[PDB]
């Protein structure tokens, strides 16, 4: 049994853990309780989307739906929105890396004090693509930076420590390998660029801001395109490196809404972009089947 | 006048603008119909407290209540969500330079598209402390980095571009003043420190991942307060720099909720922590009934 590990003695030695931005503690609640039996985190942007997500995983699995207290919705608040059926917890994570990183911690922390084991976490969403089909599922080999380098810059009170991206081989083989069951479901495996900003730092045209040539974007997408890039998103590096850290596997399964050899802003009707945007989680249901059964 | 400008030569040369984030369109909106008259844009973390600030700025100042349609409710999707009351816009972004970025990019094209002008931005929301009282508002006069510098670094393709992070003195100075007004509202004007991480970018000891002792957290801490840092949060740097590079007047207005000399997790009633964060919304309907008598 592989339990979840978190990466700091400070924590044993807490009378309580307060994890602010779920709304948990370990005094407030009976967290082996509530999430002992989690075996599947998947994690995405919004709290419509995670909601959305449990679900299809409620009609496609048949999992116990998750609940809902009308008296405290989530949705709309500073607080990540969870949604749990069965062994499968759905979270969101808003946009970025910083955002996804408070999330990781406190949701690392709630799998420890749940005492969870055996747990596979995977993030699923949108992504720019780089000389492939708009609608591509891309599943992630590995995480790299502006600079398309595997590796996760962490600024630790005023030092900066460089840490590694890699995300389970065997995990991203096995979804690949799902993949193949799915008819009418582009999918192929590349690695994924993370950028801090949405605009320029993915060599966007529109922006508020934008200091340099359509020739100079172009040029950088194809050196992307050469070093094995195929898609572009936000939080791939910080949470693979997370994960890692904490020995938890993980994988990264995003579509493609565009070709950013193309084009920086979406011309799909809303009925193709719905088709689309659902791609991640019906991979991600296959998967959870063919494990559980 | 001054016209909010952008620094991106391609934007007028597009047929249109989609302001993905916003839910707004150059073509599909009439924007200098629906915002030309806006003034000032308060921006804060989440869509509940910036629809909150909204009803507040309706109740203070008498304008126009924001319209809700409730056939597209935007609290819980992966837009930025925006209350507009007369003169001013609320806009909700979420947590991190990355989230923020975004929405300003965005946000910065809509008023430029609207011919908005003479247009001041203030961000306001919940900081760390740092050998102050919990419950301090801090008028921030300059954002830094971890390293307590005055500087936004950017990576713009694979290049690192730094930007100053200078916010408008005079502005800084005309809250202070303001403050002074309201009895029983511990405000300072001091350095304001911008993060990538709450955790371990903050000296945290609670984090999933703690790499140093609590004698390099507050040894740490206190560089910061000797450097004039007086609160920590995750968005000043990018904010003023956007702002700045746009020629927008910002200002930064946040809460402290604990002393982090002493502590990492908030221990407070429900109710004085209630009272402590509608701090800023209240320094800033004063500021607003000013300028407008
Ligand atoms: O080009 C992109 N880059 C990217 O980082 N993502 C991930 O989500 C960012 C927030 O929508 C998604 C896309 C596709 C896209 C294109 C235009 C508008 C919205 C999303
Ligand atoms: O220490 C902080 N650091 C910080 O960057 N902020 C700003 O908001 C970050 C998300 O809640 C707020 C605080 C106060 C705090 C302390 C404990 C829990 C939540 C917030
Ligand atoms: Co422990
Ligand atoms: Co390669
Ligand atoms: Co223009
Ligand atoms: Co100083
Ligand atoms: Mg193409
Ligand atoms: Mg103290």
């Amino acid at each position: 049994k592989r339990f979840v590990h978190v990466k700091n003695p400070y924590l044993d030695l807490m009378d309580e853990d307060i994890l602010y931005h779920l709304d948990l503690g370990t005094k407030t609640h009976n967290l082996p309780a509530m999430f002992g039996d989690v075996k599947f985190v998947c994690v995405g942007g919004s709290p419509n989307r995670m909601k959305a997500f449990a679900l299809f995983m409620h009609k496609e699995l048949g999992f116990e739906e998750a609940e809902e207290d009308i008296k405290d919705i989530c949705a709309g608040t500073d607080r990540y929105c969870m949604y749990k059926t069965g062994p499968v917890l759905a979270i969101s994570h808003g946009m970025g890396i910083p955002s996804i990183s408070i999330m990781l911690h406190e949701l690392i922390k709630l799998l420890h004090h749940a005492r969870c084991c055996d747990v596979t976490i995977i993030r699923i969403g949108t992504s720019g693509g780089i000389g492939i089909a708009p609608g591509t599922v891309v599943i992630t080999d590995i995480a790299v930076d502006s600079f398309f380098k595997p590796r996760f810059e962490q600024v630790i009170l005023d030092n900066i420590v460089t840490r590694s991206t890699e995300l389970d081989k065997e995990l991203s083989e096995e979804l690949f390998n799902c993949s193949k069951e799915i008819p009418n479901f582009p999918t192929l495996v590349g690695h994924t660029m993370c950028t801090y900003d949405f605009y320029e730092g993915q060599g966007r045209l529109d922006g508020a801001l934008c200091s340099f040539s359509r020739e100079k974007k172009l040029d950088y997408l194809k050196r992307a395109f050469k070093a094995g890039v195929r898609n572009i998103e936000m939080e791939s590096t910080v949470f693979a490196a997370m994960c890692g850290l904490c020995g938890l596997k993980a994988a990264v399964v995003c579509v493609t809404l565009l070709d950013r050899l193309d084009c920086d802003q979406i011309n799909l009707p809303h009925d193709v972009l719905v088709e689309y945007q659902q791609r991640p989680q019906l991979l991600i249901s296959n998967f959870i089947r063919r494990r559980l059964g």
